Order: structure tokens, then C-alpha cells, then sequence
């Protein structure tokens, strides 16, 4: 082939034609640091939605999980490859095998949204039809409905979840990957991130010269925009609940974190090696659908990382290959 190969010798061991099919929807989330997350500790309610599943015991909360780099140009290659932070570069990953691609190869119908930039490669091997531009509006050459809430004709992340029933339909018989790619809480302008539903923080700044503004205004206007994805991923757990037909799975992990002013440091895109904690600790959330088949991993000693996220989606896919094998997950494989 003309893509360096990593699993090439991945085979299902089950597919849909003998039990349910698999249905996943990966949140990939955007400059939400794990601290700022009121399952991780923080003293305010920025997560009110996912705690109440997480005391339910619906949502599994990771804890402080550690981002490949800091920023998604960086991230989001990573957290798709088979290589892991420590062997990754950002300038040769379009031309290995991702894990997109080996899922498309085993027939797993695969839809990516994107609602901040693009997938930055991830999806560049598979057909266009299967990657859909969301950050505009469709007289804009996009498909996002939900962009005309707001005074700055901002398109919305909600905007990604109208109709997934129509991919579902497409798709009978078949296993499903959808990865939602959100906008989040990327800056400076935290204040155009989220709809006046969720202005509850205040006062907030509403400049984009973050150290003018009052630091705790910065801080308020950051943790609306975490309340919005709070929001959009209820949203996302309500619409996998009613496709009883289908194992489902929610998987969220931001890119990365951001700088709150800490040392005198806003926003993100430090070189990894000298960047601090804060732009390298991002949340991760699992929800899984009634009756699972899955099971949480063990946790490392150091935590999770972007690592376990290639190993975690072959895993619900039921993918054997020996590319994962001694590698981290966030679920374990079914024998
Ligand atoms: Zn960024
Ligand atoms: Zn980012």
C-alpha cells in the first residue's frame, strides 16, 4: 500500500450479523482543562448534567488525563494514530494508518462532524461524503442549522446532533463510529462560545485582550462555555439512550487544556516540552448504554492519556489486532 501500515492484520471477532451492532459516538472536545471540571473538584457547578449521570453511575469520570500536545493542529492526529505521544510527529501523520481508517476497512460505518477546524488528516482517506463541515452554515457551504442563535452567527456544537438518525437509518446491520469535533471552549473570546442560556458566570469579558480583562471575568466567561458542553453532551447521551437497538458508547476527551492566567499564561499552543499542567490536563467521560457489554480498565499509575484512545475504539469495535496489544484503554476487550 502507499500508508505505512499498523494493523494490517485487524480482523472483527464478532460482527453485527451475530449480536447488536456497535453504535459510538467519540466527543472530540476542545480546550476544556480537566480542573475546571466540577467532577474533578472544582468548587462551581461547570458540569451539572454529567455529574448527576456520574452519581448515577451512568458516566465514568477518568480524572485528570494527560493531552499529547496543546493545541488540536498537534492533538488531534495523535489521538487518532496508532504511534502515542512519545513516537508521534505532527508533520508525517497523514501518511500512516490511523485507526479510522483500519475501522472503515473492517466495515464500521464511519461519520465525522467538525465544528472547529477540520479532523487535520485523520479523515483524509476516507470518501468526502463521510466528513461533514458543521462550523458553517449551509448558505455558508456547510450543514450546521444552529447557527443564528447568537448574535455573532456562531455555528453551534448542538448543531452537530440534528438528525443523526438519518446516518443511523443509512447504516441498518451495521456497526457505527460518529465523532462529533466541537468547538468547546476555544479562546481568546470564551464570551462567543456559548448561547445566553448558559451566561450564568458573571460578569464575564468580552474582550479579546484576555489579560486587560479582570482575571476571574476571563475565568467566568471560560467555565459558561464548559456549562454549553455540559449541555451538548447530555444532548448526546439522550439521543444514544433511545437507539435501543444498538451497544452505544460515549467517549469525550478534550485536545488539550488552556492557561487561565496562571504565571502570568492565557491561553494554549505551548511547546509540549515547556507548556504547563494546566494546557496538558484535559477531562475524559465514558457513558456507556444499558446492559453493557463493557467493562472500565484499570487504571495506569500515571493516569490516562490521548494514548488510550485508539486501543479504546478498536475495543468497542471488537478489533483484534496485535497493534494494541500491551497498550492502555479505557475499556477492556470482550473474550
Ligand atoms: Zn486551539
Ligand atoms: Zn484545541
Amino acid at each position: 500500500t502507499e500508508t505505512i501500515m499498523h494493523a494490517n492484520d485487524a480482523i472483527q471477532k464478532t460482527t453485527a450479523s451475530t449480536r447488536k451492532p456497535r453504535l459510538v459516538v467519540m466527543v472530540v472536545g476542545e480546550t476544556a482543562r480537566a480542573d475546571h471540571a466540577s467532577f474533578n473538584g472544582y468548587q462551581r457547578a461547570t458540569f451539572p448534567h454529567m455529574d448527576k449521570l456520574i452519581g448515577l453511575g451512568q458516566v465514568h469520570n477518568f480524572g485528570n488525563v494527560t493531552s499529547c500536545g496543546t493545541s488540536a493542529a498537534y492533538s488531534v492526529p495523535c489521538m487518532f494514530s496508532y504511534l502515542g505521544a512519545e513516537k508521534y510527529d505532527v508533520d508525517t501523520a497523514d501518511y500512516h494508518e490511523n485507526v479510522i481508517d483500519t475501522l472503515d476497512r473492517l466495515g464500521v460505518a464511519i461519520l465525522w462532524r467538525d465544528n472547529n477546524s477540520d479532523s487535520k488528516g485523520v479523515m483524509n482517506r476516507l470518501p468526502a461524503k463521510q466528513y461533514q463541515d458543521y462550523k458553517n452554515s449551509p448558505l455558508q457551504g456547510g450543514n450546521n442549522t444552529i447557527c443564528h442563535t447568537n448574535p455573532y452567527d456562531e455555528c453551534r456544537d448542538v448543531g452537530m446532533l440534528v438528525d443523526l438518525d438519518d446516518h443511523v437509518k443509512a447504516h441498518a446491520n451495521q456497526d457505527i463510529l460518529i465523532v462529533l469535533h466541537q468547538m468547546g471552549n476555544h479562546g481568546p473570546a470564551y464570551y462567543k462560545r456559548y448561547d445566553d442560556e448558559f451566561a450564568q458566570f458573571l460578569p464575564v469579558c468580552t474582550s479579546s485582550e484576555l489579560a486587560e480583562c479582570e482575571r476571574q471575568t476571563v475565568i467566568n466567561a471560560y467555565d459558561n462555555a464548559l456549562l454549553a458542553t455540559d449541555d451538548f453532551l447530555k444532548q448526546t447521551i439522550d439521543w444514544l439512550a433511545a437507539q435501543t437497538h444498538a451497544d452505544t458508547a460515549m467517549l469525550y476527551l478534550s485536545d488539550h487544556g488552556e492557561s487561565l492566567g496562571e504565571k502570568g499564561v492565557y491561553l494554549h499552543g505551548m511547546p509540549k516540552a515547556f507548556a504547563p499542567k494546566e494546557q496538558l490536563s484535559i477531562p475524559a467521560l465514558l457513558w456507556l448504554g444499558a446492559d453493557t457489554p463493557f467493562a472500565v480498565a484499570n487504571s495506569p499509575t500515571a493516569g490516562f492519556s490521548h494514548d488510550a484512545i485508539t486501543p479504546t475504539l478498536l475495543n468497542l469495535f471488537d478489533v483484534s489486532t496485535q497493534a494494541t496489544a500491551d497498550k492502555t484503554a479505557f475499556v477492556n476487550p470482550l473474550d
